[PDB]
């Protein structure tokens, strides 16, 4: 069976690779885009294997049929990406990513907080050429401060387990608490109250259409000066323009954020028919204590081992049968 | 009383202040080094508090009690810098802060060690710039992986505490086991075995003759390829030219140290006539997935408060001629 | 004429859209490098525009020829990535860009000397963060210094032009020397000569078999402790262990080099036991006094605007069956 | 003669070392300010050497002259931090640097110019990592185009030689002829000539009641669209908050300043109210095409060797009892 694999990464094509010694394809890797334009590369592969970048509508996705590919695999979650009703249509076999690693995730938000904490990074910016002037590095203490999770799925469990180790109070806000909390001493709470008692703030919760601008200037008043805020959840739990007259007010002591990649662009605000919005990352990375990362937050060995271990399975029963589930029929 | 302080950073005043509020000496801060030509800007203050640069060497000690001083307070636990003896012949009095925050202490290292397995410091000098690239940033889900720590006194078992809440299997290295790490579910372990199994290694112990070069070049051969490794622990434990080695060879995954101040000028071990360093601390940076801080790990509110109020309290028992448990000789 | 642009970077697309509006190509531009399994995507033009990283073999121009393809058009002076024999065997005609624009890549190299020279870059490491220490910042002031150039073919004279201004004393070396360049004050002499006088020295020639490694561990024995060294023409020609030698003895007191896309891996040390060697760049870079820049010597908007009328203007008069005299047969 | 030096740089240091090989005078450096406070480190010494951020206020003089000091030496050309009535009064005498070495400010402007353009700063944060990405880097070329000089006295004549090196069109606006300008083909115009028809601006001039704010909001939309400024003289030439607009509009392409000790503060927006702040220098660096150097220009090796044998000279001829033409009083 032959996969071309699109959007590819360094990463992508090692882990790919790696794990394909228990498959056995043989593995074409470009490193564009697929469009409608490049989807004729395709030729002579029964499969191809995309992520959320990559352009999956019926345009696309007849140019594959007419170049003989059966199965399309997306190394992913996000769907938004292609256009599903066709594919089943057009006898095109499909899948995502149902597993995703829920410590890599938490761990990284915890990675966070911790070099926006001791100033890790500005750290690094000095001693790499051999200053080593502590001012403004100075951090606070974790152990007896107050950590608020909202959200508590797996991710935000395993997140709290950490900042158990960390030996903090602990509150959360779920709207369906979880026992597996419970048992880790997690104390649900309000909004309003956790907003008013966290010293540190991590959002680990889907997105609704009642939590959007969760974190909206009202939020931010209720919260203690100097509070640090880290966000790997989606960009638009947090209103952006609040968050930024937080950081000039000096409410928000610290951010840190995992920039979603179809999120970026529209990230964002003011510009006066200026500045659309790299300028926002630059600004506020050199003015506070704020830290982006590129959607980083699965990027672990383990974690993208177990995207690729399953992606090959699947395409193993589709060269033959089963449910899948890969499949999303 | 009047209290002179030497070789201060804001961090040193911001924190001496807020905590002389319940004491009310009256605080004088200099920037500059305490050396044998400074001492005389101590005139009128019985005290003065000195951290590990400043110079306590006899001509200073004499120049200080020529010029009224009769107490000296290192903010610090290190006092190797000030000779004792000539103190104690001159009638001196030496006081000092004789641990650290564990808890500041350990949360450092494992910042460091999240830091470096993300790759955060290399992501920051990215997106600083809009660069959203993750081409060598890939790190590594550290739950289920294997910690090993090397000394468990206090700060070792702070840091075994955080390691236990990232869902590691806890290792350790002590020669007296301890009741608060076995609690932890930690298992004490030869050093042949901690090496051959850890994933992450993190050093809290103090430097002995015995432990000299602790982590040397057999110890890196035992260990598993990748690894990683933090010294927040004196950097005599590390056999350094081991240590830049073991780096090439790509043996040693990361490592990340905190640069107590009276050890980085020495790096020699050694070199010819072109040329030596504060290269090394480049070159590693530059090259590998090294982190280097000055000497950072007590760095927090909490910590610097705790060295301030012990400090001010040692001094307030000296005025009083209250024995004062810190002091260094009678 | 339907016109496909492989490798494209935002300046390739800003400059030869720019330039086209007195032309009326119909442009599509490709991210993407130019390779046998994407030569398809050129189906519907008549011409391709690619750059040295572009691979131009025969196998790729045979799938060019088929899909439809006529002329290749370099928007570079290299064509080694371009298989000259068959091309001319399949009927496809190729044309390039036979030389930059001498004032930029000139003033390339003098603003690396000059950043070089005042540790520029080193300041602004700093002063973005508001450190305005000047320790390991102290240059020299360039009047009244020797400068000596290697090559006085038209980049090599737009230097002397500029190091004139300074106010230095101008040597060169050349086998056959400049009549534009006499005029101006230069003495030629012997290369030995122009090592042992030179403050700082400059290469503006062509590689030759002659002039491979050049500046070898014997010429850095001749030269002045301190020298500046800038290197916008090959990498070969330079010895790169002996630079290296010569950076660590401190002989070498700073060094500027445009690196080459294909000369990229060559250079440079002993070097890593596999990848990574660009760890020398790294090193270099934080150890010593050392600019590395990306072949950007032609990097302005003039420079790229003459690229893209040459380019556009070549394919014209191949279409109109007209004499190309940028034509590589 | 014992001379102490104050707020020395390894670079001061060097320099006055070097030079004083021909001068014999016992040198003493100390890191450290003159304050009141540390001017008593000064006994001993008949002599101390002074810059820019020194405390020559009443008081110190007054400790200076107790201690035994009878000369101050300037090695700047400021001295507005010295108290010249006082000082006269206490019988002291003070010496300055009169002007530092045109050319290499000059060539400071220019390479701050070219480092702009071709954006060398960006290039090489990149390629230190090995990232040989040219997006956002692109330039211009020099050559052929129109460069504007304000000022024409030694250091704006020095520039318009290596402009003129450059291929480019010079203009200058000066209120007084330069012969050597002349001579050099440049051509004078009033300033907004200079304005509408400038690709580079480089303000070589020192500060008058009638340049206060000389580029201001009405200047900078004169300017051409994309227009590269260079500052290496005083600050209070530029309308900060007009620049920063222009910045933001994109008028002004690039900005280089050379951003004088006592002049942070000249430099604001603002909405940084908590709290007054280096938070302008970070932003714009980070957003626009925008350099700082701290008081750079005169940061060569030839440059500081002037500085330090007209500082030796002056005081050699204060010992004399020699007229220096470099006092600042009698």
């Amino acid at each position: 069976m032959k996969l071309a694999v699109y959007s590819t990464k360094q990463y992508d094509k090692k882990y790919l690779q790696q794990v394909n010694e228990a498959f056995g394809f043989e593995l074409e890797f470009f490193d564009f885009l697929l469009t409608e334009k490049t989807a004729k590369t395709a030729n002579g592969c029964e499969a191809v294997c995309i992520f959320v970048n990559d352009d999956g509508s019926r345009p696309v996705l007849e140019e594959l049929k007419k170049h003989g590919v059966k199965y399309i695999a997306l190394r992913c979650a996000g769907f938004n990406n292609v256009d599903l009703d066709a594919a089943k249509e057009l006898g095109l076999q499909v899948v995502r990513v149902p597993a995703y690693s829920p410590e890599a995730v938490a761990e990284h938000a915890i990675g966070m907080m911790m070099t926006l904490n001791r100033r890790i990074h500005r750290a690094y910016q000095r001693t790499r050429d051999a200053n080593f002037s502590l001012e403004g590095l100075t951090g606070f203490t974790m152990h007896g401060k107050t950590a608020g999770v909202i959200g508590t799925g797996k991710i935000g469990v395993a997140a709290l387990r950490i900042l158990k180790g960390f030996g903090m109070r602990l509150l959360a806000f779920d709207p369906y608490p979880s026992t597996a909390a419970l048992d880790l001493g997690v104390e649900y709470v309000d909004l309003q109250t956790l907003f008013a008692e966290s010293d540190v703030i991590s959002l680990h919760c889907p997105l609704t259409p009642e939590n959007y601008h969760l974190l909206n200037h009202a939020a931010f008043d209720q919260m203690k000066n100097g509070v640090m805020i880290i966000n790997t959840s989606r960009g638009a739990l947090i209103d952006s323009q609040a968050a930024i007259e937080a950081l000039k007010n000096q409410k928000i002591g610290s951010l840190g954020m995992d920039v979603y990649e179809n999120e970026r662009d529209l990230f964002f605000e003011d510009k006066s028919v200026d500045v659309i919005q790299d300028d926002v990352f630059r600004r506020l990375s050199a003015c506070h204590n704020v830290l982006f990362t590129g959607h980083q937050a699965f990027l672990t060995a383990e974690a993208l081992i177990s995207i690729s271990e399953t992606t090959l399975q699947n395409l193993s029963q589709l060269e033959k049968g089963e449910a899948c589930p890969n499949a999303l029929f």
